[PDB]
């Protein structure tokens, strides 16, 4: 996790910063 | 968008493939 | 065989590649 | 000059380097 958990964590503030939407968001939240 | 749209949704897909948490999306949705 | 970190790693370069990543980004990135 | 794309690509490579993306991987990569 620590690999792991760190590229999840890096990869959403990514995302985030790429413009990922609140929709997106609560659409994976359903999932 | 197509092509960051396409790579946000995929990227998400994976991430929560691979585990991630609702408390990170929750986190995310604060932000 | 494959954990979760790898076929996330897996799964990342494939969407990279098919977003368009570059040959050269590719180059760089091996010479780190 | 650097759209959300491009950012969002150097991003998810650095991430990807980090994590441990190995030269086999890469060199795959460069095949495609």
């Amino acid at each position: 996790v620590s690999k792991l958990s760190q590229l999840q964590t890096e990869l959403m503030a990514a995302l985030l910063e790429s413009g990922l939407s609140k929709e997106a968001l609560i659409q994976a939240l359903g999932e």
